[PDB]
């Protein structure tokens, strides 16, 4: 099953960070990182007061549960410093999953209200369908969310 995962940063230089992140995503077992997005700048969605973040999203094989994939980007996320954000990992998307559990809300709740998801995400995944039938490149368009910056 493909899970696309998001990663953010907003340490001042977050590039330790995000390229550590996906070589510890590379790492997860009975998993295959299929591709990476470039790497964007992103001025913060809610409080402004922040530094920008490094936002791209990752294209993930893996035959692993959902939730013993979330357990293993939160363990990444331990040991890079997470308990500005140093790091956050979303899972964005499982397969055609819907999951609604405590641990777990796939799709992400949240990301199609996000610029900083969805374009790094239609780099990778052009013609991404969602569980409820919308093409990505529809919700683009439709929020007209602006282009984003290369790191
Ligand atoms: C600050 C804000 C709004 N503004 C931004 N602006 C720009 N420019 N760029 C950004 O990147 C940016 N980032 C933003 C942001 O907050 N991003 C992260 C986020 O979405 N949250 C907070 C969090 O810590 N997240 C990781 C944890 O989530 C858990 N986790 C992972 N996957 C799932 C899932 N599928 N279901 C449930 N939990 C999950 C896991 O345990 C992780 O540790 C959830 P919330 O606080 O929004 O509810
Ligand atoms: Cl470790």
């Amino acid at each position: 099953t493909v899970a696309y995962i998001a990663i953010g940063s907003n340490l001042a230089s977050p590039l330790e960070q995000v390229n550590a992140a996906l070589k510890a995503l590379g790492d997860i077992p009975e998993s295959h990182i299929l591709t990476v997005s470039s790497f964007y700048r992103t001025p913060p969605l809610g409080p402004q007061d922040q530094p920008d973040y490094l936002n791209a999203a990752v294209a993930l094989e893996t035959s692993l549960a959902p939730e013993e994939l979330l357990n293993h980007t939160q363990r990444i996320e331990l040991q890079q410093g997470r308990v500005p954000r140093t790091l956050d990992l979303d899972i964005m998307l499982f397969g055609n999953e819907v999951i609604n559990t405590e641990r777990l809300t796939v799709p992400h709740y949240d990301m199609k209200n996000r610029g900083f998801m969805l374009w790094p995400l239609f780099e990778i995944a052009p013609e991404l369908v969602f569980p409820d039938g919308e093409m990505l490149r529809q919700i683009l368009h439709t929020r007209a969310f602006d282009k984003l910056n290369k790191w």
